[PDB]
């Protein structure tokens, strides 16, 4: 028996048809979710004792062997620019007249997880697919779409989060299953009509058991629609220490429905920081200063490009420039960004570098990264400045999050769920580490947090005004504080998040 939970248009999403499908995906998957996110419990003990992560002998036929990636529709060849951001009304139209090639429709990080959120997502991704989408502005604006928008993928919320608005026989529903099983039923058919398909951008698996979970939802649901095996596309955010190991085998699971990899900074670095976590010699410096160059970052990239292009996949990514100029050169397919105003910049470069549709032929064959490669601790300054930042914009994104907003423009970046984990989790780091020092030698102490923290907070009030505040700066505080001062490193800020939303 399912109940259906939250406030209540989201009649025509949540129809009985729809729901008759999550009951299924649930019955058939959310325990397997389950004991995976056991099995990543499991593995965290062997890390703590010592065994690290390895290219694993028992999978090593799949890595030995010569298939590909199943062939990708032809408006997944050419991935040069791909935007992302929530799946807001005014964002979604936004994003898709961008100029990028693709636009990656987040229920994830850059979404806060409110079942209007949710709900709303699914209608606005609905009317996108339609064409009927349309922002109204009070002066009498109503945005529409380019009629040939970006293609658009969606990424559901990871693997450890639940919805906790539907329930099956009192067990709260998968936000996975229900963020992918509502935009697959209602749009898979259409997509399919207009020449593209049902699209999808997985995020933080660790583990390439749970590709194969995404492999067997997949085969699941074609069936229930009766569409052919293979149609589902999937990129997968390989954004996990756990992962960069697994590579070969995650595409592998997934072959019939893969679109490759993509490389993250801070969700990888913060899996980084969080699996080592109990590892005294992985100190971080400042996360401005663990870029993409930075060696286990460069392994990382590098690896990642290697693997994809070895299985005919492809592989997704001033200084801004130089950057992405580095990623073209490396042989990235493609690169990202989270603003509307950014696609020509990175358009610019891609259109230079990489003149073909993707440089999927660039195998990198003389590069060759070893486990310890992956594992190298970044060396840097600890700063100021960057405790201060850490602080401030923790606390900030939380807010911004906590009032729905799960996209925060803070110190015009766009900031999304994984800056802010990067940065509690840093600061956790760094108040517990005996090399937790500042760089003018002042140990991080809790009092020396504690009193950075009120600067900071007396900072924002200042450039945000006292009635913004309303924006549940005091929860956001008290959170962070907390993520910041257990002991125990709570895995993801918006499992606690969650039940305050
Ligand atoms: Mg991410
Ligand atoms: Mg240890």
């Amino acid at each position: 028996r399912v109940t259906l939970v939250g406030e209540m248009a989201y009649n025509e999403i949540l129809t009985p048809e729809a729901l008759s499908f999550l009951k299924e995906l649930h019955e058939n998957f959310n325990e397997r979710r389950i004991e995976l996110l056991q099995k990543r419990m499991k593995k965290q003990q062997k890390i703590d004792a010592g065994e690290f992560p390895k290219f694993l002998e028992e999978t090593k036929r799949i890595r030995e062997a010569d298939w590909t990636i199943a062939k990708l529709p032809k408006d997944l060849e050419d991935r040069r620019v791909e935007i992302t951001g929530p799946v807001d009304r005014k964002m979604v139209i936004n994003a898709l007249n961008s100029g990028a090639h693709l636009f990656m429709a987040d229920f994830e990080d850059s979404n806060s997880p409110t079942w209007e959120n949710a709900i709303e997502g699914q209608i606005n991704l609905r009317d996108a697919v339609k064409g009927t989408i349309s922002h109204k502005n009070e002066n009498g604006k109503e945005y529409r779409l380019n009629s040939k928008t970006a293609v658009l993928i969606v990424r559901p919320r990871g693997w450890h989060l639940e919805e906790k608005h539907m329930q099956v026989d009192g067990k709260n529903m998968s936000g996975s299953l229900v963020d992918f099983g509502l935009y697959f039923f209602h749009n898979a058919k259409a997509l399919l009509e207009k020449g593209s398909g049902p699209y999808f951008y997985l995020p933080k698996m660790e583990s390439y058991l749970e590709a194969r979970l995404w492999n067997d939802v997949f085969v699941f649901a074609q069936k229930y629609i009766g569409i052919p095996n293979g149609t589902i596309k999937a990129t997968v955010l390989l954004e996990t220490i756990h992962a960069s190991f697994e590579m070969d085998e995650i595409l592998y699971e997934l072959k019939d429905h893969s679109a490759g990899l993509n490389c993250g900074r801070w969700d990888y670095i913060f899996s980084f920081l969080k699996a080592f976590r109990n590892h005294n010699e992985f100190l971080l410096p400042d996360r401005a200063q663990v870029t993409m160059t930075a060696p286990f970052m460069r392994a990382y990239s590098l690896k990642v490009i290697q693997t994809c292009h070895r299985r005919n996949a492809p592989a997704i990514g001033e200084k801004v420039r130089a950057d992405k100029e580095r990623e073209a050169l490396d042989g990235h397919d493609g690169t990202w960004v989270a603003h509307p105003g950014l696609v020509p910049v990175a358009m610019e470069v891609f259109n230079h570098i990489m003149k073909t549709p993707n440089q999927i032929f660039r195998k990198r064959e003389e590069i060759h990264v070893t486990e310890k490669d992956l594992l190298e601790v970044p060396v840097g300054t600890i700063t100021e400045e960057g405790l201060r930042m850490n602080i401030s914009v923790g606390i900030q994104y939380i807010a911004s999050w906590l009032s729905g907003r799960g996209a925060a423009p803070i110190y015009n970046l766009m900031e999304d769920a994984a800056t802010a984990e990067i940065s509690r989790a840093q600061v956790w780091q760094w108040i517990r580490h005996e090399g937790g020092k500042l760089n003018d030698g002042r140990n991080i102490t809790l009092e020396l947090m504690e009193e950075l923290k009120e600067e900071e907070l007396a900072k924002i009030e200042r450039e945000i005004g006292k009635e913004a505040k309303k924006g549940r700066f005091q929860e956001a505080t008290t959170l962070f504080t907390n993520l910041v001062r257990n002991d125990e490193f709570v895995p993801f800020l918006t499992l606690p998040g969650y039940e305050i939303l």
